[PDB]
Formats: structure tokens, C-alpha cells, sequence
């Protein structure tokens, strides 16, 4: 049961929203974080130098690429995680981050269906 292990995978503004935490959707600051060997949480560092405010711990949520859900209205890429009975979504300002969010995320978490990034060049609405 030793203390553990701090580690940083990728940080950056993103757009999430939860149930428990984020139950709003704004930009805030996102960080992954390696709790244990295998298992990662998601810290939102938002003050300067001071313990974080919301936490989602990635043990078991499954983030793959999924369609852009009517309402958030933050970023372009759309990619949520799906948990037992936990559902958090997240967005990014391009798609190419998305990506390397996805690709870490789900080592994170350790899900059985890997993510695979789409072939949709850019259709138009109407």
C-alpha cells in the first residue's frame, strides 16, 4: 500500500461535463493523471497552485469517438466515456487532439473495444 506515483500524460483546456463533477459544460483546464499502474484519473487544476476541485478517476470508463450530441456547443470533437452508470462526454478545439486524448484515455481505462479514428472528411449540414 505504498503512497504511489504522480505521472502527467497530456494537459490542456478541454470541455467536459458529468454528473457528480462538471455537471456544468465550460472550458476548463483538464490533466491526466496516473493514479496507479493501471489505473488514471482526470484532474481539473483550475486554481493557481492549490489542490484540484473535480476529479473523475478513468477506472473503468470507456472513451471512444462518438457522434457530436445535441447541446454541447463548446468544441469539434466529440468523445465521451462510458462508465457502469457513469456518462461523462468531452470535447476538444480540433479534431487532431482528440485523437491523442482518445489513444491515452483508453490505456487509461483498459476498455476491451480499442478506439479506432473515423474516415469522415468533412460532410456539410442542411
Amino acid at each position: 500500500g505504498s503512497s504511489g506515483s504522480s505521472g502527467m500524460k497530456h494537459s490542456g483546456y478541454l470541455w467536459a461535463i458529468g454528473k457528480n463533477v462538471w455537471k456544468r459544460w465550460k472550458k476548463r483546464f483538464f490533466v491526466l493523471v496516473q493514479v496507479s499502474q493501471y489505473t488514471f484519473a482526470m484532474c481539473s487544476y483550475r486554481e493557481k497552485k492549490a489542490e484540484p476541485q473535480e476529479l473523475l478517476q478513468l477506472d473503468g470508463y470507456t472513451v471512444d469517438y462518438t457522434d457530436p450530441q445535441p447541446g454541447l456547443e463548446g468544441g469539434r470533437a466529440f468523445f465521451n466515456a462510458v462508465k457502469e452508470g457513469d456518462t461523462v462526454i468531452f470535447a476538444s478545439d480540433d479534431e487532431q487532439d482528440r485523437i491523442l486524448w482518445v489513444q491515452a484515455m483508453y490505456r487509461a481505462t483498459g476498455q476491451s473495444h480499442k478506439p479506432v479514428p473515423p474516415t469522415q472528411s468533412g460532410p456539410s449540414s442542411g
